């Protein structure tokens, strides 16, 4: 018996190569498409805001002592941070396979891009991270739960929330899973409130956009006028430089990718825009 | 090390600045929107306003006396009361900083249209204050309340003891919260009674324009023919004035900003205007 | 002073409107109507008598009464201040009109009053409530008692306190019965129009086929005149305002109407 | 005192006269338009229909004898009845008010077409009586009666048996007072089937139209396709002659007005007409 | 006295002829044009169909026995019948009234179609009849019936049972009653399934077209894809002779008419076809 | 009596042959075509995806060494197999019946194209059974399930698991069994959910082509992005040989006819598939 | 042409062309000085007097003659508008109601009747004015202008060398208007003015009230005007005690 069997003739018949590596899945990126994007020359930023109108307008009685009013102001900075993350391969991999460079080069840009989303989101303002929007936000404010509210009136009052600050609301983000469960609600009937079986509900409600990104973390939602509250400012765009002179590579015949970029979140808006956690 | 913190070269990096200045949540104004404006120059508005009318008017024999009846109004007067305020700056900072007068006047005419719809709203009438629309207004009929209404019947029910002087209503005032509160409201099955998840319903109620102002009390409404009703009288519009002469200021280089503004309201029908409480 | 009146676009569905309006000039009104026919056509049996049948007739009138009111003011405050002048006078209109309303629908017919609708009108049937009937059910009942004459119904009239709490109607479900809150309902009930009048008398209405059952005839349209030198006037420097106007109320066909309570 | 009364001079202003006269509810002829208007010039009418058809066709077996059909027929008689009736007023009254003349004759004809109808519905069939559609008519089968039926279900029920010979219904027929109870069903909610208070809905059913007279009695109804079920026969149309010479009345000064009419009601088709009686 | 009636002058009036005579009602024939009529020559018929497909196909090793998958078939029989009645008159009568006898042609011909239909659809299948549509039909699934099905439901199922054999359903026949009780069916809530009183639904169900007949027996309910499952074979087409010598006829002055025909209903995809009992 | 009696000259009387031998029910092909097809000429294939990416990319301080990422890769093979069979028939029947040869072939192609899309599907894995979807896919999150959902919501919840990869679904594969039940089903008033009795609803659930097929096992649910997930590989189409000395059947008078194909399921990404379970 | 001095001659006259008026009050001084702002409605005043035609056709010169026989009644009546005014309905801003009371602690002990009018005159200085006119009672003046000490020699002066109307040096008008023992000095001239709206002008009529079936004829004197107080402190309102 002659079969192809590894220890017989099964070592003429080479299996036949699939062009093309396979990328996991790409997150469709938003959030740094929902904030004003400005470009810079400096380091920092420094911007003015009202701080504190103390308005005394009232009722004046003849010949009478007036109301003395006063304004108090603030100088608000915001410091540029670099995000980048470095690749050391070897010169051979990246010789006897030409595609692996163009390819790295799409990865971590995307990788680069991914936590810059990550920042925007959640920044811990911890010295090098950035003040992402959940830090800043203004948290949701509990007393306006009324009883027996579903998921989505809790947005609906925080959509409001916003107007609380004579400011309209750009659009509404929430982890997918969240967002799914919301747009599967019923009423005490059965009927479906955003779409019958038919077809899914188009990611709007209350009249504004709905945003579903991993990047938001699982019962939290973010919503705001992100069109007129925040800015991200670019000093340098995300660009990828490689060398083989970095320390040890020319010796050992290695390879360093670089891909790096540098950013500055304004919130000039921190009243437009709110943060809350939803009832389990 | 060659660093951009203090220590180090951080000085040669001058932080870009941010043309412009933040103003807060501007509130749109109303009230004297809704009602009838107009000009005059004197200190104060003699008026007269039907009180009772008895009327008698009936079916008359042939040969025979004719019915009397009459008309008793009150003479009321409506006062020009001024409201204003000021505010003392530093001629340093104004030098220094050029649009920042024009800033203060756009500033602070809000400050005083804004307390000025306070009035028009909730005067008090007391002394300085304007007899303002909830003060004038007609108490609500509790006994059209029946077995089992929302908060949306109520407001309708007000809008039919408009009708009781016999006067078109014009619009509904309510608190930002409770107009709220009442867009989402659900019926017994669970579908929504005015737009529905999909898109947020219109300001408009039984054909009648609402306007929310955060000028109302919570809990508190107002329905009425504003349009006829009530007048505003306006004797000097709102003016901003400088002068750094007044008191000590040329002597400690100070700069007196004045806005001011006089009015006068008057009620020629005041049986056209409900207010009430909404019970909870 | 604004030149011209504001005119309202408030037409509170004048109930003269629902009525056939026409002008006369003389002291009354005479028509004839057919009181009984004595319908006795039958089946005739061969060479046999046959059926005599008979019509009675009457002359019914409807007699012209006067309506009217006046008030008397200082001169000093009318020649004096003009726009008032037209104010007072603009107001005994509407205080007129809406008694003359008053008489139209709840006329005692006796003496002066007019024979109103209430009056004439056909009382309702106590048997046409079924168990368990809203109140714009009744009404709908109403229109039906309307049809035992051969005449399609006209109009429906209500105390705006009782049609008030009609529109706000509600199903067992919870939506509202003639609009959702988005926009007003139109004074408008199973294709008939109508007429909120504080005349009517709470939980008193009435339907029935207005458009052509009965009719109002003018003699004298609604005018105002001043008299500088009435009497005592001319030495007290004051002046009398009067707002007079002559009516007719016509009733022809008494079966068209109907009057009831609203038990509840 | 000039009054205007008896005693007055009242006698001096005469009443104005009103155009003609005021006749009363005109009821709205309709079933004599329900069924086939046919011309004649005899007695009476002959039709002949088959009667028993006694079918036996079946499957035969090989060389065997075969089932025996029989048919049976009969001749269906129709009279020719009278109706008519007459009225003798003076001969004055009519020279003085020649609007009269025309106007009598308008009303015996009504008066007459009138109780035509009231025979062609409920014709007692005995004597000189029309044998009536609701005396031949084919009663209701109670049997078709489910648990929960509305009036309208027994009505739709009807329809059907109408079809239980093969026929289409042409409309139905029902008392105004019970026609009325019907459009006014509502749902287990609350809602009119039909209206819905803001139009009075038409007068058509189940696709059938629906005629509404006080020719029918209470609680009795009747469907079919009288378009075709029956026919009218005319002998004599509605006439309308004058006499001056009849008995004494030329020396009385009288004159008679006779309106007679010669009629003839056919039933072909018995079992395309149903009546019944709504038990409640 | 000169009347009309019997014993006098009456004798002198012809009775009006109505030309024509009355025939019943005339049944709408449907089975027959739902099936394909292909006419023979023969007295029977031979078609073969797939019986049993053994599909043992699988997933066979390397070097490894494969599978082995048989096939099964059947000749399936269809045997001719005939339909056919007569009709002994008197030859004077056929005489006397010479349009008797397109008459009679005319009566028979439908009086044969009607038994017919009848065997089409319930054929016993036995000793002479035909093989009737309900006696093959594969017998209604008692599993596809969930809690709380309408009997709309039924028939619902019943065309999906249709598809369990990769074949389109062609129609619905029911009992004229049944489908009345159908459409007149009414949710928990109160309304009408299938047309609010303003208007009697169509005969459609489920995108198919309903099929009434009193053919089929009261609360016995056929689906399928008759227009391709079954057709019809006409050896010959429905013809009517008569004979003078029949027998006797010519001595008892007498005449025979005879109406017969030759049917061979043949039933290609019984899967295709469904019966089934409305229980209630 | 002479008549067509078996035991009489009912001998003489052919039945007539129809042409034509009958195919039972062809079930719809469709898993085959869900996923994208392409061949080979291989014994087996190699792709390669990104295994692990270690995505350290944080914030750097100035002046401080930044984070070190690294990307894991792995390579995933795809065998070929081979799917066959064969029919032992007689040559006397091939000679006898010309068509049949004709016949088997256009019939062992589609017995072996059921059980191709019988492996796609419910695929082994183990030995020379293919690994089928069911067996890849990430199996259903049994925590989605929340208290008081449908058989509807469950595939809802499905194909949001499915963008849990970032990958949008295209299809849901349901046992026609089951996909009725789920199309017939109604809310508390009785309403049905995807349309009344009217009409039937078409194979579109949420927005997604739904696959109904009786290749997947009653109570078991697919959902995923089939066109971008997986990729099948034709080495060898179906082909059909004869072999009349196929061992013993040259001297047994046999004929043996084979039918064989060769395979190749390749699985990119497992992630994008989901295979689930109903607990009722 | 009564030869009188008229209570309206000793205000400033101007004419206007409005309802109502606004006009700046000169406020308090006692023991400084203020100012302030008020109103003045134009009211009418005027008496009918009605005859008969039968009298009015048959006599031209009576025709003019009533006319002036009423411009005369009108005159006292429009006089009594301005002085004891109530300035309630329709009445004018009187002067006794906006009148600063007499100062009685300027009375001595043995002084006379007129003593007391010179008083006054006093107080209008003590307003930043000069006085203009004595307003009196004819039967008061009277009274004043025959006095006499308690041997016999006249007080005010003898019917010698007698004039007019004048009392240290100003114009006095004797008015049946003023209260019996009550007096009014002013400076009138440049303090509270009157502004004539229409002038004094007259109308008949047949028809009115009767008239027309009496065949009697009305005659009315008609003239609407506007009092304004500028100065209430420039005037002083006073009672004769006796």
């Amino acid at each position: 018996s002659l079969g192809s069997d590894a220890d017989s003739a099964g070592s003429l018949i080479q299996p036949m190569q699939i062009p093309g590596i396979i990328m996991p899945g790409l997150r469709r990126l938003t959030i740094r498409d929902l904030l004003a994007q400005g470009r810079t020359s400096s380091n920092a930023l420094e911007y003015v805001r009202e701080e504190v109108f103390t308005n005394n307008a009232d009722v004046v009685a003849e010949k009478a002592l007036k109301p003395e009013s006063d304004i108090t102001f603030s100088k608000q900075t915001a410091n540029v941070k670099t995000i980048a993350h470095w690749v050391q391969a070897s010169r051979q991999v990246m010789d006897d396979a030409p595609m692996l460079q163009s390819y790295i080069n799409n990865r971590l840009m995307y990788g680069l891009a991914l936590k810059e989303e990550g920042q925007l989101l959640n920044g811990d303002g911890t010295g090098d991270n950035l003040e992402g929007l959940n830090k800043v936000a203004t948290a949701y404010d509990t007393s306006l739960n009324a009883t027996g509210d579903t998921r989505a009136d809790i947005i609906a009052h925080a959509i409001y929330q916003v107007t609380e600050s004579e400011f309209s609301a750009s659009g509404i983000v929430l982890n997918p899973r969240d967002w799914h469960n919301i747009a599967l609600l019923k009423d005490n009937e059965g009927r479906y409130i955003f779409g019958g079986p038919q077809a899914f509900t188009s990611n709007i409600m209350w009249g504004l956009p709905v945003v579903p990104t991993k990047a938001q973390a699982a019962g939290t939602f973010t919503v705001g006028g992100f069109d007129m509250a925040s800015q991200v400012w670019d000093r340098m765009d995300a660009t990828v430089e490689v060398s083989r002179e970095d320390r040890d590579n020319f010796v050992k015949n290695m390879l360093t990718i670089l891909c790096e970029e540098r950013l500055a979140l304004a919130h000039y808006r921190p009243t437009a825009i709110i943060k809350g956690t939803f009832s389990s």
